[PDB]
């Protein structure tokens, strides 16, 4: 461990072992110094325009922290191919980390002349919340993880987290965390840092599309020996009355044909079309929002409980809040275009789930007599029913990966929202810090803490292995299947590469479900 | 491995061992920051006066590669000299490479005072595509190999490669590769590099040069016992009409005589003078250029199939595009003048090849009766042969060593046309990069990857070892043979020396062909 | 299928260190006299460069539009098929050695008897329409070998001199030749899987 010698090696490559793929990245990183070294209190009331859905209290700290929450931090474009053309399934099983090659540096600022020079004394400080102690902030969808451009150098993104709050207001039951009271790691260039993690059992995600339907499972060529109310009032001409006539359900009635699961859950979501005109002129997206209510305040469900984005021959709907949405490349952060973000879609559920922007069905609602006509109820959100079956939503190249289970007494279904693995003990956080160095002290003693400092930040790399299970194939469909393919004709440049000025980009959302199996 | 002890020693030299010769040679090298650490989309469309034999797509990356595929990177002119006039053949065996003493250094720029200082920390990368999975760069004549006086310091080339395109653009099996997705080897100053190759199996280079033309083969005193028809008209005075006469091949009439090969293939080119007077005056370089057609876009065939440069007595003859042309020290990049150029001659294969300026030989094209006169063709272009014999183009001091034989179906006498090896597995490529670093980031999170870094170059010392193994020579030849010799009277310098500048240059460029041997 | 083409296998960042001839006159004003300039290849000048390898074998066929109408009008087929001649009897070279369907761009261009042809569920057995059967393309092989439809290259055809202009010719047909790389036919779902070499004292890449 010199100040002369590597402290670790550039492994990034995957290799495919028959039912195993173990991938690896590393990437250069670099680290500022955080909140001047402070942890501060961090709040939001609802003075000014701010409204009570948004109230918060919480703190920032000077603490940073490594995430690669998505699976484009580990499989390139290529591999991602090579997983979903072929495999009904994956997880994840275990993985390593390592940071190394750390150097830690000093700007100085005299005449806007600056200057960085080594501080070879320096150090960081890395730990992992293994008994998970700390609120898990992973999960959340958040911005800064490893770039999936293998030569791209990234900021590590600060730690902050949240506790009750009462308004802009703390209440008894907050809590606030110091990191520095946890036993860290401290290293200066030359050491290094590293752990292994063995992801808990967990469902294998489905990366393939159902090629039945729940309501087609039957053998369409005979009767079933199962009668269905079909006629309630004679038909021969004018003197129609109250009658009761039984049928068969047979290949012409399988709409009535006794049946034996039902679908998914439903919560419903307003229904935009991309083609702007035939959307009603008013601004909805909040107003018209599927939400969900909690102590006094509403939160969209987005993306909430997994839905077909939209029936046969509408690609053009989508649900208001109900489907994952990226940016294209310097899409912008606010009021971005609709030609510049990306819509992904769960359509290839229409197969067991509910569309997202229709009802699960029709209800009784009245008791129908010799005076009084039936009358229905539409469903428009459905609870847990026993006989329903279900797929959860997909998983993107660019999506979450997995996200930690609440601790909770209870649960239902516990495959994150957003997509992903739920995991009770999940890979813990990694929070890295640069350690304070003082500026010169004051000559004869002062009580008073600290504050000035030197200017520092700290650069190195960091790897993640990790090793994913495989579930083969076991098709006996005849004709091809769909698959994942490039672009065959001329273009300007090739999609999942570098431009004329060197910034990667990913052209489009890719899914995994390609392959095919029967229910 | 630390900060104050070298990582290797200058190993320069060279061994012969009977039947062996080791060359080691050490240069030191200077590796500047390529790209701005980025990789960008270069392309060549048909807009402006661009042809299309000229369009392409590709990327130039952030890599730098080590290439040492040229004679006189390993050999001494003294131990090319003892090489050539003592062996039938020679050939590659194995190989060793180092780098080692490496400085990692960062450049700060203020006021036009620029200074350079140590940056201990950093780190470079390197690998060798071992797998060749990287596009092979290599064994295309390019600049940038490792000097042939040891005491020259030489930049290292920066790597960029081609794939598919259609004019300017793209097409769907374009490839893209990131350099940063192999595992490489990190090392700071004190951390050193190394790896063995073993070559394939090849073929001796034929270091000798014919003293028997196909042609002349026979014994000088003896007819041949085989007839050929030698009349086919009565000559006594002006009664002339058809017979048939045949007589035996014999010592004057060799032209005749029955033999049992043919020469080597052929493939023609324009044919121009080093005497511009004896040249059609107007611009033919290209358009009397010999080349191939290939998918739409033409190439010179340069320097094309291996065919004598001329016959006797014309040495200022030579095939516009059919030879190999060096650079005399400083000669121009563009436009440079014959003076300045050196041209190499390939006119010991007259004895077996073709020569390059004229035709293969001549074909019936017609069926001659007794009312129509027998017509001939004149072959130019000439492929294989059942029973041709050939020779390769020669090799230079300054030349190509190997080549990559081309993933494919089928090849047909695989010997680089430029002259050289040709190997299915060449000695793999070592690509070499300094490790980003970034300059101080932002104090509060952004997304965006870094594009602020300090500037830095790096420098240290490379080996290379090959051993060569040599075929002696065995002729039982009375009379002394052609050797390459030095001057012998006065000059103003001493050729292949220094200036009095200290400038290195190669006089002249030195073939391999002076021993004979019989065919 | 190749993602590199012959021609294009070098570094376009870097300029060679060998030179080609590129001038044979004086430019400047109107004295214009035979001179002798030389040019490093590089990256704007791929086409000069000096390469190690050439595409493979051609023997050509007559090129045909699925567009009738570019089509010249008369019945072509036969009288300007690509034939080979043995005993007095001639042959089609149906498919003939494998080379690239297509340059970029055409895809509605074949060689007359350059392609494998499969006939669609039905198809008539004489005379079936092109919407009867399917026609096959070794697009993929443009990389390394000649298109069928065009020339191999050019060869030069005389010797100039000052007063001759040096003239040149084309290439159509190409057999071996040292440095030649190539790909095969490919093969089909529905198409032969193998074939058996005929007995005898030679042969040359004795792919079906």
């Amino acid at each position: 461990d010199g100040v002369g010698s590597s402290s670790g090696n550039w492994h990034c490559d995957s290799t495919w072992l028959g039912d195993r793929v173990i991938t690896t990245s590393t990437r250069t990183w670099a680290l500022p110094t955080y909140n001047n070294h402070l942890y501060k209190q961090i709040s939001n009331g609802t003075s000014g325009g701010a409204t009570n859905d948004n109230t918060y209290f919480g703190y920032s700290t000077p603490w940073g922290y490594f995430d690669f929450n998505r699976f484009h931090c580990h499989f390139s474009p290529r591999d991602w191919q090579r997983l979903i053309n072929n495999n009904w399934g994956f997880r994840p099983k275990r993985l390593s980390f390592k940071l190394f090659n750390i150097q830690v540096k000093e700007v100085t600022q005299n005449e806007g002349t600056k200057t960085i020079a080594n501080n070879l004394t320096s150090t960081i400080q890395v730990f992992t919340d293994s008994e998970y102690q700390l609120p898990y902030v992973l999960g959340s969808a958040h911005q800064g993880c490893l770039p999936p451009f293998p030569a791209d150098v990234f900021m590590i993104p600060q730690y902050g987290y949240l506790t009750l709050n009462n308004g802009s207001q703390a209440v008894g039951r907050s809590s606030f965390y110091c990191l520095e009271y946890f036993p860290s790691q401290m290293l200066r260039t030359g050491n290094n840092f590293q752990f292994t993690y063995t992801f808990e059992d967990v469902p294998f995600h489905s990366s393939y599309a159902h090629s039945q339907s729940l309501d087609r499972l039957m053998n369409p060529l005979i009767d079933q020996y199962l009668y269905y109310l079909s006629r309630t009032q004679t038909t021969g001409g004018t003197a129609n009355t109250q009658t009761l006539g039984f049928s068969q359900g047979g290949p012409n009635t399988m709409a009535n044909q006794a049946k034996n699961w039902l679908p998914g859950p439903c919560y419903r979501q307003q229904r935009v079309s991309t083609t702007t005109g035939q959307n009603n002129n008013s601004n909805f997206a909040w107003t018209a929002g599927t939400k969900y209510h909690l102590n006094g305040r509403n939160s969209l469900a987005n993306p909430g409980i997994a839905m077909a984005t939209h029936k046969d021959d509408e690609e053009r709907f989508f649900p208001s809040n109900g489907i994952l949405i990226f940016g294209k490349q310097n899409a912008a952060r606010d009021n971005a275009d609709y030609s510049d973000v990306m819509l992904t879609s769960e359509e290839e559920i229409k197969t067991t789930n509910p569309v997202a922007t229709e009802e699960y069905g029709i209800v009784a609602d009245n008791l129908q007599q010799q005076n009084t006509a039936p009358q229905i109820g539409t469903v428009n959100s459905q609870g847990a029913l026993p006989g329903m079956v279900w797929q959860n939503r997909d998983v993107y190249l660019q999506g979450p990966i997995w996200a930690k289970i609440p601790h909770t007494d209870g649960n239902f279904h516990p495959s994150p929202l957003m997509g992903g693995f739920g995991l009770k003990h999940p890979p813990p956080q990694i929070l890295i810090k640069n350690t304070p160095v003082p500026a010169d002290p004051p000559t004869t003693f002062n009580q008073s803490k600290l504050n000035s400092f030197i200017t520092q930040y700290s650069t190195g790399q960091v790897s993640v292995e990790i090793e994913w299970e495989l579930q083969k194939e076991n098709s006996k469909r005849w004709n091809p299947e769909i698959q994942y393919t490039s672009n065959y004709y001329k273009s300007t440049s090739v999609d999942f590469a570098v431009n004329t000025e060197g910034v990667y980009s990913e052209p489009r959302p890719i899914g995994t479900r390609y392959l095919t199996r029967n229910l």
